[PDB]
């Protein structure tokens, strides 16, 4: 048996009761707002997180890259959206995914991107399915929400080129700069009569747009209604982190990941264990630094899950991680209380930086076993 | 024929890459190789370089060539990568785990001369008992504290490193040295500086070396360095060998520490650009952090390079022109000075690939698989690297 005792430091752990937990209030979300969950795999880049996901309801996946939906695609996952706008020199890769028997959905903001997939479409014999973005919070990608000139230029570039216009989608990921219920409720509604006011310029137009797809972790969990949407996608609630939990939509207890660390010294004047999760582990992400509750590196919490407040990594180099106290103050006798070889584990900034920088999870079962979920690494 | 033909037909370059994709320019690496070996050559030290920045085989490899003696490595991990493609003499430079030790026992047992560090009683007790039960003298090293950055004993602390040095010692292990890394030496900026940082280094961990001779305890090893300690040192009276790593590739952590060039940096991310939003001047690469790592060193450097300073397919610099933003697997590059550039779309056509260069090559390096190393004739090959533990 591994387990949380015999396993090399540092090592990604999934609390599975944890992860069961917030798979279940996020179907749960969606079913009461009577939408399908289309989950963002990018969090988590392994087969099995994805098909417990699948088992509690979900609809197809999200993808963030090509290799996620080779990976996804060789699992028996047929129905992938690429969100990320088409780049045509992947055409080629896409095509080759749809002859093999993939449903690959792509995305695009520009009549440019449009023609090149219409014009590569119609050579080869393949109506691709494309998705329209719509940009409507300001964000990143997308055609703005009252941009409707643009909107009908690519829809019809789309349809009158014999591709397959599938739906409009949006994420609204400036949600993660917000910290209070009202803040996110009401982003989620502009996001939600956004994403519907874009349909709804496509069909007056006479274009087919059977799918609005919205959604980030944030306004999933805290839209009010979804009138008008089909789908709603997201992916870090899976696991959550502390990012999340400082917008607010969980717990610091409801985080599933965590990076199991061994202490390997101290110093004591400072008052800090020195642990073996350094950045390496827990990778650079500091997105707490510009919230309301810094947690550094990470939040300490023991070999049991337990958190330990007032302890976080003060400092990370890339494979020593520094422990002391979140209030400035040198911990007196530290090695007294963290001797060394003691075992803890640190809860994440950003659960998908971290987890990105491990080959694999470490499945934590009730029992106190472990079982090796591979991930992807790479394009 | 027959190879030769399918090779060719096989061979990649940048224009037929997917993107993002972490490249090295084989020329500008090795005048980076090239001018540390001569500096440590100068001085009469050996460069035992820092393998963690590539870990990759065929770059230490190149190292290896140009003179340096053996590697340092921050996982055991590496040191079994290393071995097995035919390195001995490893250094593993972080404070030892217990627990690690069977790892550590089977790798000397297979021929690797695997040597550890500690700085405390209790790790050597741990190091030593373990030894006397497995009738292994591992090779031990204590390490210093010169300038508070982080593990190790302080260089004045003899009661401690001589309780360490005779823990070892009369506990049957070799008590092979002391070592010391200089980390402070990244929040510098000025030659002034970094050169009294780099004698402070030198000068704490020669002293602890003095102090445990003078207890008569052995210390033939004192191993000094940081990158830009290495290229600042006036003089190393008194050290065995440097150690670096970062210079292999630099980066714009170093070019702002002063210490290279933005012109030295070796490893550089090429990227497409894949969208716009035309009125805030923003064009949308495929390298997001994924690819850049979330590191952001430069944010408090004298000059903020945002998530990567903007460089053409050539790999030339465009001045003013960063990754603002990051999301995962979206970039956005926009003018480092705030202004919407006019016509973002016409200055980066939709399919222009680019490339970018780090703030910190170890963090980006590790985002990647493999590097694409890119040769004078413009061809790449694939080198894979380490990750994980
Ligand atoms: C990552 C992502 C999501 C899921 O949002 P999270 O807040 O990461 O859960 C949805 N849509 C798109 C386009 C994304 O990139
Ligand atoms: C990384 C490292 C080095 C090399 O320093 P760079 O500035 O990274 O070249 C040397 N010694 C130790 C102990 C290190 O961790």
């Amino acid at each position: 048996q591994d387990t949380l005792l015999t396993l090399d430091t540092p090592a990604a752990v999934i609390d599975l009761d944890r992860m069961q937990r917030n798979i279940a209030r996020m179907q749960q979300r969606m079913d009461a707002q009577g939408v399908r969950l289309r989950p963002h795999v990018k969090t988590s880049k392994s087969v099995p997180v994805a098909a417990a996901q699948r088992a509690a309801g979900a609809s197809g996946i999200t993808v963030s890259t090509l290799k996620e939906a080779e990976q996804f695609f060789a699992a028996g996952t047929t129905d992938i959206l690429y969100a990320v706008s088409m780049a045509p020199h992947r055409l080629p890769q896409a095509l080759q995914l749809r002859r093999r028997g993939c449903d690959l959905k792509l995305i695009v903001d520009s009549v440019a991107a449009a023609q090149a997939i219409a014009a590569f479409g119609r050579e080869q014999g393949e109506a691709f399915e494309v998705w329209i973005e719509i940009d409507t919070d300001g964000h990143r990608s997308g055609v703005g929400a009252d941009d409707t000139p643009l909107l009908l230029a690519i829809g019809r570039t789309l349809h009158d080129g014999g591709m397959r216009l599938g739906g409009v989608l949006t994420h609204a990921g400036s949600s993660y700069e917000l910290d209070t219920p009202e803040a996110l409720q009401a982003l989620a509604e502009r996001e939600r009569a956004g994403c519907v006011q874009a349909a709804e310029a496509l069909r007056a137009a006479g274009l087919p747009c059977p799918v609005v797809s919205v959604g980030s972790t944030p306004t999933a969990l805290a839209a009010s209604r979804l009138d008008g949407v089909t789908e709603v996608r997201a992916g870090v609630y899976v696991f959550f982190d502390l990012v999340m939990r400082n917008i607010g939509v969980c717990a610091a207890e409801d985080v599933a990941l965590s990076v199991l660390a061994t202490v390997i010294g101290h110093q004591a004047d400072k008052g800090w264990a020195i642990v073996d999760a350094g950045w390496m582990a827990m990778s650079r992400d500091r997105g707490t630094a510009r919230q309301k509750q810094d947690f550094g590196y990470g939040q300490v919490c023991d070999l049991q899950g337990r958190v330990m407040p007032g302890f976080v990594l003060t400092g990370a180099n890339q494979e020593h991680g520094i422990l002391a106290r979140a209030d400035g103050a040198a911990e007196a006798d530290i090695a007294t209380r963290f001797p060394l070889g003691t075992r803890l584990r640190i809860l994440p900034n950003h659960a998908a930086a971290t987890g990105a920088q491990f080959p694999a999870y470490q499945a934590l079962a009730a029992d106190g076993s472990v079982q090796t979920w591979e991930r992807l690494h790479g394009w």
